[PDB]
């Protein structure tokens, strides 16, 4: 009779926010501190259930640095929702507002913090296995932590340990295909089993993604997705590290550095933090968090 969501005790749920979903983000507000959140909403009809071990392995991520704080999981009408820490644009929506390039610097601040927070998740036993731009969002305009590059969506995430044994899951290939084409590694587009490596070579393209402006196995299109996968795959084999990251170094070595690892491999994140750290000096740049987007407008849904 009140014809309003409700999603636990306190969450009043709002207008569906941000581009794509079709419903399944939106504004909340905690009615009992005045504070807004983010309400991630799946249907309970859901044929490929996430929702609730995305959850768990938030759980099992423990509140950390770049990390959304998680404050509810629960059932909403038809839908189990989960309600977490409002956060501000993604990397892709700040890319757009860059004109899609941004300065050596904002890459390097930005390629800073990612391995570090990668490290954090891969510190909890967890894989990623879904980086893009579009899952990295800044913090709020105020709520301290605006600057902070934080990570979300932990939906296609993987216990890499398994926790009984104590051992590296096993590799094995002929995985299917699903996550996003344009960063995946290699590796991933060979239908082998993701592994620490994996995020940390995602993540090198991105950065190249983000300093060159495009890659060029961007454009690839097919009659099946699994044919734009292997079509991708084998641009990014056939495109050489030196040529990809032209006139970036450090990027060519923490490239090919990745590329190498070997599956079961712990990387070595503080090799990686000072590639970019002793490049960052050197270029004379002041760690600041004065990023390419500072002073534009952002986008708020509140
Ligand atoms: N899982 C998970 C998860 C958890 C917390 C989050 N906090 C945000 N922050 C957020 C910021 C602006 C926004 O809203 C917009 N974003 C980009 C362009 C235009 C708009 C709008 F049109 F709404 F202003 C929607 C969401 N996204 C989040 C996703």
């Amino acid at each position: 009779g009140s014809g309003v969501l409700m999603v636990g005790p306190n969450f009043r749920v709002g207008k569906k926010i941000g581009c794509g979903n079709f419903g399944e983000l939106r504004l909340g507000k905690n009615l009992y501190t005045n504070e807004y959140v983010a309400i991630k909403l799946e249907p309970m009809k859901s044929r490929a259930p996430q929702l609730h071990l995305e959850y768990r392995f938030y759980k099992q991520l423990g509140s950390g640095d770049g990390i959304p704080q998680v404050y509810y999981f629960g059932p909403c009408g038809k839908y189990n929702a989960m309600v977490l820490e409002l956060l501000g644009p993604s990397l892709e929506d700040l890319f757009d507002l860059c004109d899609r390039t941004f300065s050596l610097k904002t890459v390097l601040m930005i390629a800073i913090q990612l391995i570090s927070r990668m490290e954090y998740v891969h510190s909890k036993n967890l894989i990623y296995r879904d980086v893009k731009p579009e899952n990295f969002l800044i913090g709020r305009p105020g709520n301290k932590t605006q600057q902070v590059i934080h990570i979300i969506d932990f939906g296609l995430a993987k216990e890499y340990i398994d926790p009984e044994t104590k051992k590296h899951i096993p590799y094995r290939e002929h995985k299917s295909l699903t996550g996003t084409a344009r960063y995946m590694s290699i590796n991933t587009h060979l239908g082998k089993e993701q592994s620490r490596r994996d995020d940390l070579e995602a993540l090198g393209h991105m950065f190249m993604y983000f300093l060159r402006g495009s890659l060029p196995w961007q454009g690839l299109k097919a009659d099946t997705l699994k044919e734009r996968y292997q079509k991708i795959g084998d641009t990014k084999r056939a495109t050489p590290i030196e040529v990809l990251c032209e006139n970036f170094p450090e990027m060519a070595t923490y490239l090919r550095y990745v590329r190498r690892l070997d599956f079961f491999e712990k990387p070595d994140y503080d090799y990686l933090r000072k590639l970019f750290t002793d490049l960052f000096d050197r270029k004379g740049y002041m760690f600041d968090y004065e990023y390419d987007w500072i002073g534009k407008q952002l986008p708020t849904p509140v």
